[PDB]
């Protein structure tokens, strides 16, 4: 494994053993009043600025020369060229990677197997936004001459995830746009809960999915389709309300879709990082296409940031390092996203795969097997209410657990004239500030004093109100969250999770960690037929289907 | 300060650090044909029955019987008994904890400090069943005389959570209830959004608040209230658009809603275990009491078996000890909850705060502070949707997660006879089959060469398509997600939390550690206001508030 033989790492790792340890950040902040000037980063996009404060991490000048020395030894920067030159580094696929390109508004060529990639991105987009355009003005009609109402995207993976997540962070956006549902999980009540609350003649599905044969996705897609033909009657009308978002013409024809309701993305989109081509059909059809290709421009803008800035000042880079530092020294084996913001629910559900299907790996690109920890496990709930949840083990418990807290300046609703989001920023503030300053036993005494405790309430509570702190945070801090800064803040932690793909050296790109199950599901799916017994299996698999075929019976 | 000296504690932990990494589930199943019956337990409640299968577990009899001992060694079942009996083991605040006299269908006496509590248990359930309705069948009419289409719930952490939780878990059961809204939030979009598609003259607000005093709560209340009263103008109006779910009837009164509308709790009644309790009207509005009371049999059921049964075929305490293997032994920092069910997917978010909150914790009863891990980062997201999202590092990654896969046997949507739902099953019994089998290099290669790949090709792919498994779950299969059932599932983790809590010797029902919080986004509120830079704080909360007045007003 090339990184624990590098010497940067190995140094980092020492320095690590014999101070680390020792590392508190109250005494950091009261000792370095120039600490948030060391370490934080205010990036002006020209539409709203952005600002990664990492001052409340545990590292000084010296960590962070290291940390840089590393991410320079371990050949972050070429690595970083040769994805955006289109090189083909996904080595166990031997594709290429240019999510990059699906946002490249510059248009610069980028050439693959001697072919510029961009002529063809930007005909879908074309082909995208014009679609777009019938669909809203209601010139598109369904088989019945009405104008559709509802948009229906079933994908599963990065087929759904990304699409999901940034309609609901951009409701306030979606104005002059139809009703856009996602169904995803094979589990019948997601489909039916769905077209219960739909009118064939209205509906238009989208039937996303890079591949075109994922089950879930198929299953979900020909359901839809009976369930609409059981109205239409005429094979005819389903080029009227289904169209696909594919790399696979052959399965979308034989799906029975017709071709020019295809919107192609090419096989070095991966799924994880695909919202930004075809993929994001439904999201150009909630906000329009022009707050599309905005969301499109704060990608393309990161991109610039992350290609262009010195290692020291770069944004993604400094994101992946600190993981780095909690990851492979304090062992840290999570990471908490924590957005204060209501429409960004499902922001840290699309980083867990987005995060963990990356970096969930074990085997290095040369073939062996690592000796170090690699991929944390991705988590967080939207702030205040976490705070009403788990915040107390994040305060009191036995983990550390890195902390990325993000908030807008400005809501898109302020209500009551700004009270709701000065609270909410008040709690931001003082969380990180807690997390970091914590509560020592002679301060919790005085409170207790001070408060009026008797000398047996304060000597029992004492103990239980002490917090040791020193817990690190990130904060970023944006302007405001428009499409434009929330496409920047994607690719953000895009770029992040590459870096440390990077350092680790594994590829961040494929996923084959997923075909085992798949191909043991298919095994089993027959034998479930009938009531006879299983013994195929291991006794524990044999065990919960014979337990299934009972109590399928059960009333 | 307490665990680390049992001597069952030791002997575990002596044994595993010499066996432990011997331990390869794949050989396990290989050499015992009876591991499923010897490791897995089946739970028929005489409506529904609940397969645990724990035997894909890294344990042995061995293993479980030093587990038990340690349970019994730690003085569980006297823990449980004055839990029960209504003793104050809340001993930092020296309360109860009586969620288990909430759903005491058999009523028989629990006392506390006087008198029993199921008199005004039950009191409570009359009134909410009769308000419940008179809502429901249109009697109860809002001030222009409409019957009330929408119900919301504002409350926050324990006071919305199970409720939602719940009547998302149970939108089958709803047919004939009003609409149910959550809010939560104090960020200004989820109250804003949720009014905006409600008509004030046919909306119930629900203010839930234990202590009625959480400032996002009482805000969120008096926004809706100000909402409300900005079209109804008459104060006098309010009797009929809002109730109360507390234990402060003073503030609740003095917030302006009067008595007859408030439906009272106890302090005993913890807020991550109080949906049971009048926090739980939203959910029997939404379902009906009948329903309503099926949930609180189910969790009651599950109270006397936890109660009653030898700890060896204990659900609870198995799940419990299984999960102080791995957290004290293998130190696992996480815990995998993946429910195969889309109307379960608030489940892991709802045992975030019913575990983390609860466990997540470093104080021991004594006042010691603890020398070992506590309690684990709880998440996670139904399945497959997870398959495709985050699984690839649960197969490949470098940590070890354990995994509660659980599934209903029959579904509420059975569409397409029932093919979606063998899907899910198939794909649920597989995956953990994946997990524990794994595919070694051998495997991988002869299904590489079937492939026909040249030995070039094969050798430099190998390596990736190999999965090391050994990957530990539970398998928890139930008949069918009713809502009795659930009610014992939701029961089995409150007492498998309880359960470890007390071999870890931590008060399981306090939440001192969210108070510093608190403390210090009150003090930054004032600050907030005004163009005028502060600097009373460290550096980084004083540049993020200074960023924040900054971009405040920027275009
Ligand atoms: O869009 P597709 O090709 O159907 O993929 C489903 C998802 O599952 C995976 O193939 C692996 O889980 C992803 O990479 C993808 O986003
Ligand atoms: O408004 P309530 O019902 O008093 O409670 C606030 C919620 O947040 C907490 O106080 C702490 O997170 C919970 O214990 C509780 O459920």
């Amino acid at each position: 494994a090339a990184l624990t033989r590098n010497p940067q790492f190995q140094k980092l790792q020492q320095w690590h053993r014999e101070h680390g340890s020792e590392l508190n950040l109250r005494h950091l902040f009261d000792t370095d009043k120039e600490r948030f000037n060391h370490f934080s980063l205010t990036l002006n996009t020209n539409h709203g600025h952005i600002l990664l404060d990492y001052s409340k991490n545990l590292v000084t000048e010296e960590v962070m020369h290291m940390l840089l020395d590393l991410a320079k030894s371990r050949g972050v920067e070429a690595a970083r060229e040769s994805m955006f030159n289109g090189e083909k580094i996904n080595s166990t696929e031997d594709r290429a990677v240019l999510h990059v390109a699906l946002r490249n508004r510059s248009n610069t060529p980028i050439v693959v197997d001697g072919k510029d990639v961009m002529p063809e991105v930007n005909k879908v987009l074309d082909k995208m936004k014009a679609f777009c355009q019938r669909v809203r003005s209601g010139d598109w009609k369904g088989y019945t001459g009405k104008t559709i109402t509802d948009v229906i995207n079933i994908g599963i993976g990065g087929s759904d995830l990304g699409p999901l997540m940034v309609t609901e962070a951009l409701k306030p956006y979606s104005s002059g746009g139809p009703r856009v549902w996602f169904v995803s999980n094979i589990d019948g009540t997601h489909i039916a809960k769905t077209l219960a609350c739909l009118n064939p003649e209205s509906s238009l599905f989208i039937i996303a999915s890079k591949t075109f044969t994922t089950q879930e996705t198929i299953t979900n897609a020909k359901t839809a389709k009976d369930w609409f033909l059981l109205s239409a009657k005429d094979p005819s009308t389903v080029a009227k309300h289904f169209v696909a978002l594919s790399t696979n013409t052959a399965k979308v024809k034989e799906f029975g879709i017709d071709p020019q309701n295809m919107f192609e993305f090419w096989d070095w989109v991966g799924g994880r990082y695909s919202l930004w081509s075809a993929i994001g059909l439904s999201i150009a059809l909630h906000v329009g296409f022009d707050n599309f290709e905005q969301l499109l421009s704060g990608a393309h803008w990161m991109d610039q940031h992350f290609r262009t800035t010195p290692l020291e000042k770069n944004a993604p880079v400094l994101l992946a390092m600190l993981g780095i530092w909690y990851i492979n020294c304090f062992g840290c084996e999570t990471q908490a996203v924590l957005p204060y913001d209501q429409y960004l629910h499902r922001f840290a559900a699309y980083f867990q795969q987005g995060d963990m299907e990356s970096n969930g790996k074990y085997i290095t690109k040369s073939g062996a097997r690592v000796d170090h920890q690699t991929g944390p496990i991705v988590w967080g709930e939207p702030g205040t209410n976490g705070q009403h949840a788990f915040y107390q083990l994040i305060h009191q418990g036995t983990k550390m657990i890195p902390c990325d807290f993000l908030i807008p300046v400005q809501t898109q609703h302020p209500i009551r004239k700004g009270l709701h989001h000065k609270i909410l920023l008040a709690n931001f503030l003082a969380q990180t500030e807690a997390l970091m300053k914590g509560k020592s036993t002679e301060e919790a005494r005085k409170e207790l004093q001070a408060a009026g405790k008797s000398p047996e309430d304060l000597m029992k509570l004492l103990p239980h109100k002490v917090f040791e702190g020193n817990r690190p945070t990130n904060s970023i801090v944006f302007t405001k969250l428009t499409p434009f800064i929330l496409g920047a803040l994607i690719a953000m932690y895009e770029h992040k999770i590459f870096v440390q793909g990077v350092v680790w050296d594994i590829n961040s790109f494929d996923q084959w960690g997923v075909e085992l199950g798949k191909q043991l599901a298919k095994k089993i799916e027959p034998e479930l037929d009938g009531s006879s017994p299983v013994t195929s299996h291991d006794s524990s698999t044999n065990g919960l289907i014979n337990f299934i075929k009972q109590q399928r019976e059960a009333k």
